[PDB]
């Protein structure tokens, strides 16, 4: 062809063998995206459930994904440590995840945001991180849940002072500046009479996705239709679970994830 | 946190400085996607125009993209050689392009496929290639257009034998197996009386996207000075947009016409 | 300076954290080097002991090297998995090892090759390989010893047919072409009456280097001097051991190497 | 083997094609090495000439090295931009240079340090840097010579205050702290009556190594034809060697004089 020599410029990005490959996604400028689409503070179920639906779609479409954790405007996908899906090329792991998720986001938008229209197609930021041991993999996942915890605890009391007390964002910020976790829990209990541990598990722990056995699916109808249909499905599908993954309780319960 | 040590495992993928960064996208399993959505053969305008709309969206949303070429189920995006958009990290260039494009694809689907419904959200394959000189960059782009040419010439006569002559895919394949470009051009002219050079430029050359100054003119009112200046005067509000162009980019004609792309 | 912008072109080559970093060295064109310096076939003690002395020098001079294995014209150096010696930059691991070894090679040449002069300064080929688990690290090391075994078994009978039987290299090659390990062991026992298992352990298993406690060193004098001197040394020094490292016997005996 | 799977863990470090590959070497802890071997201050010819001999050895032994610059305890080696010596693997460029140099250093030590014995085998630090254009390559090289200049100017007056004036290192440091190049040149001229520009070029500009055609002529005998051709005739046996040159490489004068280095 005389122009095919340009293929030799492509660099190799094979991920180290026998290691866990993790792809983390983050909504690009979602702060702006949440404002323009009237997101609920401190948490929006519509948004969080949509993210999970996209993540589920990424798991069924791509291969070798064992566990997936997502919180707020992000979602991590862990590929099997002995995978060889696309010769373990990093670029392939990032882009297939990032595009399938983004595609899914616009597709299933009507399923969660019925009344709120989608003004513009959003973008997503993705990366690949490689972990050699199962301990480092677990520690990464806990780091993600810990981050979910600290941020939700902060945001719940932060928007409480704004929506109920009527304080401005700058005032609510200084009021909570330098406060500890015990303090933030106390303020929610005394000034608003709200117990944090009684808040939804989805907002406190985030969502976790793992493969479990399934027999059939009864989908509800959503124009005057509201009856369940008989739809054939795969023998196994990724199911949402909002539990603690920092403790060993989760890994003892599901040992097939690391010992495959 | 005692868990933040996991950040040190992230590898650095900074692209060599002073080099062109090109991100190429390819629809994953689009052969299946074309069948399930009844794509026109050998070319579908609905599909190609949608791809361009997504590419345009990637160009307005992201930064420092100077030229973008897309053919069939792919699209390449060239970032400025002196860019520093995301500290030049490869992962950032790939994923932002790949997700914005994919997002756009489902979003603007009704604008091109009015009657045909979208059955499922598609996926895309992306990569990054780095080119040190302008020659290597040009050669990559021509390689893409050449590929467009060879494939369209083949597909036009390939589906001609199938839809008009009634031959099976396996028969049309053997008939064209070992034939040259001159031969394929001859068969189209004799058996179907169709001139290839008279086929749409979009199918033969593909689409190219460059920046162009597009101005919009509207009448504006005058509030000062008071001295007989309460009349109307025209005012041009110019905004730079990426405009489609289906021309040859292998020849120097294109680069002479638009020298700002390489000499920025 | 207006010329310091060239520093930004330097690429980062940090090795994945919590992984074993292994630097492997190979003599460049040592086939030519062995001919020009009259090396003994199928093995030369002078050469092998020199390589070990260089390796020992690399271990005392550099830091965090736990085990080092060398066979023939090569030597591997394993750095601690939790090291942070030079911010874990690959380039630093390769070059410091490669240069210190090469330096040492010319320096200590008179200590092993007394009568044979060094005609020219040799070169060495080096690389870095990263291993995530202890199993992959062990498997690499065994792969190196296995290679030592197969090659020595072949070379011993190969040079036997040449030096005793008088066969040409091309003839000895065809004679052993397609033969198994049991066959090569049989030919050595019948045609030359030489038992392979009674050959030096250094030639069969190669050399292994690990850190062990030391009190003092008695160096022998080598002009009419042949008396031992009292020289102060470090409390720990890398000692040669020619044993099997493929089996678990070695790792049970020395568990401090992997569990540090 | 059941153990060969460990080969798949080796990472690829191919340097971007069509780019200059530069390997820079630096003596590890040479500050200590200079003290223990009684190095002359502010400059030692024995040391600098040895470094050059090692660099020359690296150039003859390895392949595709076009220019090499070394100053003080370092030496840079530039490989051809279109090379394919070891499939352009970075690890190969670093280690072969680093070991050959180190080998050479101990080998040729007696050629320069006749009276001073080598107490211990030294080590060297090496790295690889990739440059896409010829401008960036030139700028790197000048950066190296500039560094040579600034440091020698400083060290000459720094050791002058110590060896002639008798000032302590800490005192000489404060005396020159905040001074400019013009100032340092003035102090050398007034207090010690020494003109910097009259100092050896090797210390001020450093050493540069380029390829040069060196021919050797010897008389050859003639055995044919028989017709009165049994006489003597001169015969030039030319062999290309890397020759030391202590000149300015920051200016264009050097590149005009030797254009084959960049336009190969």
């Amino acid at each position: 062809s005389k122009f095919e020599y340009v293929r030799d410029f492509e660099a190799d990005d094979t991920c180290l063998a026998h290691c866990w490959v993790v792809v983390r996604l983050d909504g690009r400028n979602f702060h702006r995206f949440a404002e323009k689409h009237n997101f609920a503070k401190p948490n929006d179920s519509r948004a969080l459930q949509l993210m999970t639906k996209c993540a589920q779609t990424v798991m069924e479409e791509l291969e070798d994904i064992v566990i997936a954790y997502g919180q707020s405007d992000e979602y991590s996908f862990v590929f099997k440590r002995k995978t060889n899906w696309f010769k373990r090329r990093a670029s392939k792991f990032m882009t297939h995840v990032a595009s399938q998720f983004a595609s899914s986001y616009v597709f299933y938008w009507r399923d969660y945001f019925e009344d709120q229209p989608l003004l513009y197609p959003p973008g997503f930021d993705g990366r690949v991180v490689v972990y050699p041991s199962n301990q480092t993999l677990k520690d990464y996942l806990s780091w993600r849940q810990a981050d979910c915890h600290i941020n939700n605890l902060y945001n719940t009391v932060f928007w409480a002072l704004i929506q109920q007390s009527g304080l401005t964002p700058v005032q609510a910020q200084g009021r909570l500046q330098g406060t500890l976790a015990a303090d933030k829990n106390e303020i929610l209990f005394s000034e608003f009479n709200i117990n944090y541990n009684n808040e939804l598990p989805m907002y406190r722990k985030g969502t976790v996705l793992i493969w479990q056995k399934v027999d059939e699916v009864m989908t509800k109808e959503i124009e005057m239709e509201g009856k369940k249909m008989a739809v054939t499905r795969t023998r196994t599908k990724p199911v949402p679970l909002h539990c603690d993954i920092i403790g060993d309780a989760f890994w003892k319960e599901h040992p097939e994830i690391l010992d495959e």
